[PDB]
Protein backbone atom coordinates (compact mmCIF):
# COMPACT_ATOMS: atom_id res chain seq x y z
CA UNK A 1 0.00 0.00 0.00
CA UNK A 2 3.19 2.09 -0.30
CA UNK A 3 3.51 5.38 -2.69
CA UNK A 4 3.81 4.38 -6.58
CA UNK A 5 6.73 4.00 -7.90
CA UNK A 6 6.62 7.14 -9.99
CA UNK A 7 10.04 9.61 -10.75
CA UNK A 8 9.79 13.06 -11.92
CA UNK A 9 13.31 13.89 -13.94
CA UNK A 10 14.45 17.01 -15.18
CA UNK A 11 17.94 18.86 -16.25
CA UNK A 12 19.31 22.20 -14.62
CA UNK A 13 22.14 23.85 -15.06
CA UNK A 14 24.24 25.02 -12.44
CA UNK A 15 28.11 27.02 -13.73
CA UNK A 16 29.95 25.78 -10.37
CA UNK A 17 29.70 22.51 -11.84
CA UNK A 18 31.72 23.38 -15.32
CA UNK A 19 32.11 22.05 -17.64
CA UNK A 20 29.96 19.67 -16.57
CA UNK A 21 27.18 22.01 -15.60
CA UNK A 22 24.25 19.97 -16.68
CA UNK A 23 22.76 17.98 -13.57
CA UNK A 24 20.30 15.49 -14.52
CA UNK A 25 18.06 15.29 -11.55
CA UNK A 26 15.39 12.72 -10.77
CA UNK A 27 13.56 12.51 -7.52
CA UNK A 28 11.49 9.33 -6.37
CA UNK A 29 8.00 10.65 -5.57
CA UNK A 30 7.74 8.02 -3.46
CA UNK A 31 10.41 8.06 -0.96
CA UNK A 32 11.70 11.61 -1.82
CA UNK A 33 14.84 10.61 -2.65
CA UNK A 34 17.07 12.43 -5.02
CA UNK A 35 19.24 11.02 -7.64
CA UNK A 36 21.87 13.86 -9.42
CA UNK A 37 24.62 13.37 -12.00
CA UNK A 38 26.39 15.41 -14.19
CA UNK A 39 26.88 16.44 -18.21
CA UNK A 40 28.47 18.58 -20.50
CA UNK A 41 25.48 18.77 -22.68
CA UNK A 42 21.95 17.93 -22.68
CA UNK A 43 20.96 15.00 -24.98
CA UNK A 44 19.28 12.04 -25.27
CA UNK A 45 21.97 10.26 -24.28
CA UNK A 46 22.76 12.46 -21.24
CA UNK A 47 19.10 11.41 -20.11
CA UNK A 48 20.00 7.88 -20.31
CA UNK A 49 22.65 7.86 -18.84
CA UNK A 50 21.48 9.55 -15.91
CA UNK A 51 18.54 7.20 -15.71
CA UNK A 52 20.68 4.08 -15.80
CA UNK A 53 22.60 5.56 -12.27
CA UNK A 54 19.27 6.69 -11.22
CA UNK A 55 17.59 2.80 -11.57
CA UNK A 56 20.95 1.42 -9.98
CA UNK A 57 20.75 3.93 -6.97
CA UNK A 58 16.57 3.06 -6.69
CA UNK A 59 15.33 0.36 -9.01
CA UNK A 60 13.24 0.35 -11.83
CA UNK A 61 10.54 2.91 -11.61
CA UNK A 62 7.36 2.00 -12.91
CA UNK A 63 7.11 5.52 -14.62
CA UNK A 64 8.52 8.48 -15.14
CA UNK A 65 7.69 12.09 -15.56
CA UNK A 66 9.29 14.61 -17.25
CA UNK A 67 8.66 18.00 -19.39
CA UNK A 68 8.48 18.10 -23.26
CA UNK A 69 12.12 19.10 -23.66
CA UNK A 70 13.38 17.12 -26.70
CA UNK A 71 15.94 15.23 -24.76
CA UNK A 72 13.00 13.10 -23.17
CA UNK A 73 10.61 13.04 -26.15
CA UNK A 74 13.22 11.81 -29.05
CA UNK A 75 12.50 8.13 -30.70
CA UNK A 76 15.94 7.38 -28.60
CA UNK A 77 14.69 8.26 -25.58
CA UNK A 78 11.05 6.57 -26.15
CA UNK A 79 12.50 3.48 -26.97
CA UNK A 80 15.33 3.42 -24.47
CA UNK A 81 12.29 4.00 -21.88
CA UNK A 82 10.38 1.24 -23.82
CA UNK A 83 13.43 -0.86 -23.41
CA UNK A 84 13.48 -0.91 -19.28
CA UNK A 85 9.63 -1.26 -19.26
CA UNK A 86 9.03 2.28 -17.46
CA UNK A 87 6.43 4.28 -18.56
CA UNK A 88 6.95 7.79 -19.46
CA UNK A 89 4.36 11.06 -18.96
CA UNK A 90 5.10 14.29 -20.54
CA UNK A 91 6.58 18.43 -11.76
CA UNK A 92 6.87 20.89 -8.42
CA UNK A 93 8.80 17.95 -6.37
CA UNK A 94 11.74 18.02 -8.87
CA UNK A 95 11.44 21.74 -8.98
CA UNK A 96 12.29 21.85 -5.11
CA UNK A 97 14.81 19.19 -5.60
CA UNK A 98 16.81 21.47 -8.55
CA UNK A 99 16.62 24.40 -5.68
CA UNK A 100 17.53 22.08 -2.58
CA UNK A 101 20.61 20.69 -4.65
CA UNK A 102 21.47 24.39 -6.25
CA UNK A 103 21.27 25.73 -2.68
CA UNK A 104 23.45 22.94 -1.23
CA UNK A 105 25.79 23.16 -4.00
CA UNK A 106 26.93 26.52 -3.10
CA UNK A 107 26.44 26.04 0.53
CA UNK A 108 29.11 23.35 0.31
CA UNK A 109 31.11 25.06 -2.31
CA UNK A 110 31.34 28.08 0.19
CA UNK A 111 32.33 26.05 2.73
CA UNK A 112 35.40 24.84 0.88
CA UNK A 113 35.79 28.33 0.10
CA UNK A 114 34.86 28.03 -3.57
CA UNK A 115 33.04 31.07 -4.34
CA UNK A 116 33.05 31.01 -8.01
CA UNK A 117 33.24 27.62 -10.14
CA UNK A 118 34.22 24.34 -7.88
CA UNK A 119 37.78 23.32 -9.01
CA UNK A 120 37.00 20.49 -11.65
CA UNK A 121 39.01 17.69 -9.62
CA UNK A 122 36.68 18.70 -6.70
CA UNK A 123 33.09 18.42 -8.21
CA UNK A 124 32.36 14.91 -8.02
CA UNK A 125 33.06 14.86 -4.53
CA UNK A 126 31.16 17.96 -3.28
CA UNK A 127 28.04 16.96 -6.19
CA UNK A 128 28.09 13.61 -4.20
CA UNK A 129 28.07 15.13 -0.40
CA UNK A 130 24.86 17.61 -1.80
CA UNK A 131 23.70 14.24 -2.72
CA UNK A 132 24.02 12.65 0.26
CA UNK A 133 23.07 16.16 2.38
CA UNK A 134 19.47 15.49 0.74
CA UNK A 135 18.69 12.05 1.10
CA UNK A 136 20.44 10.75 4.58
CA UNK A 137 20.78 11.46 8.14
CA UNK B 1 17.98 -3.39 16.54
CA UNK B 2 18.63 -3.80 12.59
CA UNK B 3 21.72 -4.59 11.63
CA UNK B 4 25.16 -2.51 12.56
CA UNK B 5 26.15 0.23 9.56
CA UNK B 6 29.63 -1.41 8.48
CA UNK B 7 30.67 -1.80 5.14
CA UNK B 8 32.96 -4.06 3.33
CA UNK B 9 35.44 -2.26 0.55
CA UNK B 10 37.84 -3.45 -1.83
CA UNK B 11 39.19 -3.40 -5.41
CA UNK B 12 38.73 -5.82 -8.37
CA UNK B 13 40.26 -5.64 -11.54
CA UNK B 14 37.75 -6.08 -14.39
CA UNK B 15 39.20 -6.13 -18.04
CA UNK B 16 35.87 -5.84 -19.57
CA UNK B 17 36.25 -2.22 -18.29
CA UNK B 18 39.64 -0.95 -19.65
CA UNK B 19 40.74 1.36 -19.80
CA UNK B 20 38.96 2.49 -16.23
CA UNK B 21 38.79 -1.52 -15.26
CA UNK B 22 39.65 -0.98 -11.78
CA UNK B 23 36.36 -1.56 -9.87
CA UNK B 24 35.82 -0.31 -6.55
CA UNK B 25 32.80 -2.16 -4.82
CA UNK B 26 31.09 -1.57 -1.43
CA UNK B 27 28.64 -4.26 0.12
CA UNK B 28 26.68 -2.96 2.87
CA UNK B 29 26.70 -5.68 5.27
CA UNK B 30 23.62 -4.77 6.52
CA UNK B 31 21.85 -4.88 3.78
CA UNK B 32 23.68 -6.82 1.26
CA UNK B 33 23.60 -3.43 -1.15
CA UNK B 34 26.26 -3.16 -3.42
CA UNK B 35 27.74 0.16 -4.95
CA UNK B 36 30.55 -0.35 -7.64
CA UNK B 37 32.74 2.89 -9.37
CA UNK B 38 35.03 2.39 -11.70
CA UNK B 39 38.60 4.14 -11.58
CA UNK B 40 41.87 4.02 -14.37
CA UNK B 41 44.11 3.74 -11.37
CA UNK B 42 44.29 1.89 -7.63
CA UNK B 43 45.23 5.03 -5.63
CA UNK B 44 44.05 6.28 -2.27
CA UNK B 45 41.71 9.09 -4.25
CA UNK B 46 39.92 6.45 -6.38
CA UNK B 47 39.06 4.92 -2.52
CA UNK B 48 37.88 8.23 -1.74
CA UNK B 49 36.16 9.16 -5.04
CA UNK B 50 34.51 5.88 -4.87
CA UNK B 51 32.90 6.42 -1.07
CA UNK B 52 31.90 9.72 -1.75
CA UNK B 53 29.50 8.15 -4.57
CA UNK B 54 28.82 5.39 -1.78
CA UNK B 55 27.79 7.61 1.09
CA UNK B 56 25.34 9.64 -2.03
CA UNK B 57 24.17 6.04 -2.39
CA UNK B 58 23.75 4.46 0.93
CA UNK B 59 24.38 7.03 3.68
CA UNK B 60 26.87 7.56 6.00
CA UNK B 61 28.22 4.50 7.63
CA UNK B 62 29.67 3.90 11.30
CA UNK B 63 33.10 1.68 10.37
CA UNK B 64 34.32 0.83 6.63
CA UNK B 65 36.15 -2.65 6.76
CA UNK B 66 39.10 -3.14 4.20
CA UNK B 67 42.32 -4.88 3.61
CA UNK B 68 45.69 -3.82 4.20
CA UNK B 69 46.44 -2.18 1.08
CA UNK B 70 48.67 1.32 0.72
CA UNK B 71 45.22 2.98 -0.69
CA UNK B 72 43.34 2.27 1.98
CA UNK B 73 45.63 2.71 5.03
CA UNK B 74 47.66 6.00 3.43
CA UNK B 75 47.79 9.27 5.14
CA UNK B 76 45.67 10.56 2.99
CA UNK B 77 42.90 8.03 2.82
CA UNK B 78 43.00 8.09 7.11
CA UNK B 79 42.44 11.47 7.28
CA UNK B 80 39.65 11.38 4.55
CA UNK B 81 37.74 8.76 6.87
CA UNK B 82 38.29 11.24 9.40
CA UNK B 83 36.79 13.80 8.00
CA UNK B 84 33.86 12.00 7.48
CA UNK B 85 33.71 10.29 10.82
CA UNK B 86 34.01 6.62 9.95
CA UNK B 87 35.63 4.16 11.76
CA UNK B 88 37.99 2.39 9.69
CA UNK B 89 39.51 -1.45 10.24
CA UNK B 90 42.08 -3.71 8.51
CA UNK B 91 36.22 -9.61 4.19
CA UNK B 92 33.69 -12.41 2.43
CA UNK B 93 31.01 -10.56 1.58
CA UNK B 94 33.14 -7.76 -0.32
CA UNK B 95 34.70 -11.20 -2.21
CA UNK B 96 31.32 -12.79 -2.88
CA UNK B 97 30.14 -9.05 -4.34
CA UNK B 98 33.48 -8.96 -6.61
CA UNK B 99 32.45 -12.24 -7.90
CA UNK B 100 28.77 -11.62 -8.81
CA UNK B 101 29.35 -8.58 -10.05
CA UNK B 102 32.22 -9.83 -12.41
CA UNK B 103 29.70 -12.44 -13.19
CA UNK B 104 26.97 -9.89 -13.84
CA UNK B 105 29.05 -7.93 -16.17
CA UNK B 106 30.18 -10.93 -18.10
CA UNK B 107 26.52 -12.43 -19.13
CA UNK B 108 24.93 -8.63 -19.67
CA UNK B 109 28.45 -8.26 -21.82
CA UNK B 110 27.76 -10.97 -23.62
CA UNK B 111 23.94 -10.32 -24.02
CA UNK B 112 25.14 -7.82 -26.09
CA UNK B 113 27.34 -9.18 -28.23
CA UNK B 114 30.56 -8.42 -26.28
CA UNK B 115 33.12 -11.32 -25.81
CA UNK B 116 35.46 -9.24 -25.21
CA UNK B 117 36.30 -5.58 -23.79
CA UNK B 118 32.61 -3.39 -23.45
CA UNK B 119 32.95 -0.63 -26.41
CA UNK B 120 34.00 2.71 -23.82
CA UNK B 121 30.42 4.39 -24.60
CA UNK B 122 28.56 1.64 -23.11
CA UNK B 123 30.17 0.81 -20.26
CA UNK B 124 28.75 3.34 -17.82
CA UNK B 125 24.94 1.80 -19.03
CA UNK B 126 26.77 -1.82 -18.42
CA UNK B 127 27.97 -1.35 -15.12
CA UNK B 128 24.99 0.79 -13.62
CA UNK B 129 23.05 -2.24 -15.29
CA UNK B 130 25.09 -4.57 -13.14
CA UNK B 131 24.41 -3.15 -9.81
CA UNK B 132 20.92 -2.79 -10.50
CA UNK B 133 20.87 -6.28 -10.83
CA UNK B 134 22.49 -7.22 -7.90
CA UNK B 135 20.53 -5.17 -5.72
CA UNK B 136 17.07 -4.55 -6.62
CA UNK B 137 13.82 -6.77 -8.16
Amino acid sequence: LGPLQIWQTDFTLEPRMAPRSWLAVTVDTASSAIVVTQHGRVTSVAAQHHWATAIAVLGRPKAIKTDNGSCFTSKSTREWLARWGIAHTTQAMVERANRLLKDKIRVLAEGDGFMKRIPTSKQGELLAKAMYALNHF
